[PDB]
């Protein structure tokens, strides 16, 4: 198993690359993760205060998430699928992402888009494709 | 791998085991699926219109998914860890409850408790242990 980790710090961008492993964090409070293997691809991106993206990746699984701001996504691509969530919170609105692909999985696609003021969640599961996409804006 | 479904039918209680996949739905509109190995445990439980449990494990993980009525429980138990997930709605109130454990997660727990009227979401990332408990009540 390949894991990486990149921790934000200020006024900077952090990378950590191992194998297929991919994590990139910016800024203070800014923390991005993941396992993967030879054959997947896991990429977690967080930027700003409050951003958790966590990619995890067996078999041919591809897991990518983008976390900004009061935010996490979080990719599970279990043996195969692309997994991908993005998630953009702002303070006092958190915006939470799940995408999970795995061969349990009833439906081939599971797309949530997700747009609003307050707190905003998104949660998809797929054999093939999950996507998930939120924003939460200020109340 | 195992795999395991069982489909609900008018007033019956299905149940697929297949080695450590155990799946149990009952009722018209209930779901239970999931994906095991040897040393892995995934177990799901599905009763009511609209529930769907998806139990997702590798290595030594052990993944547990409960969704009654309007709900969606999925466990993502993904090389180690207990990820479990119980959700209960009601017509025009969807549960959707999501557990993942993975080497990749921050936090060795991590506790989500939700309850209210309307829509409710919890989401839940751990290395150890992730648990979510959803309760969506009649607006």
């Amino acid at each position: 198993m390949y894991s990486c980790r990149a921790v934000g710090v200020d006024a900077s961008t952090v990378t950590d690359v191992q194998g297929t492993c991919h994590a990139k964090a910016t800024g203070p409070g800014a923390v991005a993760s993941g396992t993967s293997v030879d054959g997947s691809t896991s990429t977690a991106t967080a930027t700003g205060s409050g951003a958790t993206a966590t990619s995890t990746s067996t078999g041919t699984g591809t897991a990518t998430t983008t976390a900004t701001s009061n935010a996490a996504a979080t990719s599970n691509a279990i043996g195969q699928g692309t997994a991908t969530s993005t998630a953009t919170g702002t303070a006092a609105a958190r915006a939470i992402g799940s995408s999970t692909t795995s061969a349990s999985a009833t439906e081939p696609t599971q797309t949530k888009t997700v747009s609003g003021p307050g707190a905003q969640t998104a949660t998809a599961i797929a054999i093939d494709t999950a996507t998930t996409t939120v924003t939460a804006s200020l109340e």
